[PDB]
């Protein structure tokens, strides 16, 4: 049938600009017809609205939801998607008109990847609370090589900037859409491995835990962590494993919290290991650089904390059950 709502415009146009009201003070009425394709459509609205937005760059979201609409069916054809609530109450729900998810996608990279000093510092910071206060950006983030954009930025970047970059890759690792995305894009988590081995103790206890968070997801992304350290290792010449157990010599003074993650997280690749060849891959590396006499002087040690002691004793239990 036909069907009468709320419009009003928003702009979105550039992301990292600072939050704007749902512009049409007010907000005019249209009543558009629920048989036929949105796209179509749309044009009125944007016309009705004299919005300030390219129309080839424009979206409806409805606002109750944050559902996007798919311009290419008509709302019924997607009805499947509660929205005749107002309706069907003599109401007139509300739409909003503003940029596309993509052409979004498509600014945020073009900013990161043009950007340097002050500017970037302040896009990259931004990063976290843009997927935060849409999520709905990360699926086409993922899609429109954004990882990859992340990672060029962040390489060779100030550390601060990484952890900027770390943060947001955080809230992304957040949504099933983010994870999988990682899950695909190998060179991520090989940075992460890489970071391990940082300067900077805030981009090692967060890559950490982002590495922890990724092997924790399934069981099936630990033999995916261990292609990554190999393909390090194999890039850089260094041993693989090199900068976990570099980690766990404390360099820079007692760390226990640190020592914790990294020991949790070989654990937890241990676990997931169907094989035992895979397992003693990874354990005879680790004994190579000394594992076995650095577990001991932990464990031969009174001021050793209680969280690291309970990991090195499962690590130890894990050693005993395979070896037999």
């Amino acid at each position: 049938s036909v069907v009468t709502v709320r419009v009003q415009y928003l702009e979105d146009t550039d992301p990292f600009a600072s939050a704007n009201f749902p512009e049409p003070r007010r907000a005019p009425t249209c009543s558009l017809d629920g048989a036929l394709p949105l796209g179509a459509q749309i044009p009125a609205v944007h016309r009705l609205l004299g919005a300030p937005l390219k129309l080839e760059d424009s979206a409806l979201q409805v606002s109750p939801s944050g559902y996007y609409l798919d311009t290419e069916l008509s709302l019924e054809e997607q009805r499947e998607m509660g929205f005749y609530e107002e309706i069907s109450k003599g109401r007139k729900p509300t739409l909003i008109l503003r940029t596309q998810l993509s052409v979004r996608v498509n600014a945020i990279l073009e900013k990161l990847y043009s950007s340097s000093g002050p500017e970037l510092r302040r896009s990259l910071f931004s990063l976290k609370q843009i997927f935060q206060e849409d999520k709905d950006l990360v699926p086409e983030f993922v899609h429109s090589e954004g990882l990859s954009c992340l990672i060029r930025v962040g390489a060779a970047a100030d550390h601060n900037y990484q952890s900027y970059i770390l943060r947001a890759l955080g809230q992304l690792m957040l949504f099933v859409d983010g994870m999988l995305g990682v899950v695909a894009h190998s060179d991520t988590i090989q940075w992460l491995y890489t970071l391990c081995a940082s300067l900077s103790r805030l981009v090692v206890k967060t890559a950490l835990k982002l590495l922890l968070v990724f092997v924790e997801y399934s069981e099936n992304n630990a033999p995916l962590f261990i292609r990554a350290v190999n393909s390090v290792a194999s890039t850089t010449g260094a041993p693989p494993w090199a900068n976990l157990v570099s980690i766990l010599e404390e360099k820079n003074g007692a760390d226990p919290e640190l020592l914790v993650y990294t020991v949790t997280l070989i654990n937890k690749t241990l676990a997931a290991l169907p094989d035992q060849d895979s397992f003693y891959d990874v354990t005879d590396a680790l004994e190579q650089q000394g594992m076995e006499a650095l577990v001991q002087r932990h464990l031969g040690t009174a001021g050793t904390d209680v969280d690291l002691r309970t990991q090195l004793v499962l690590y130890e239990n894990a050693l005993k059950l395979e070896d037999g």
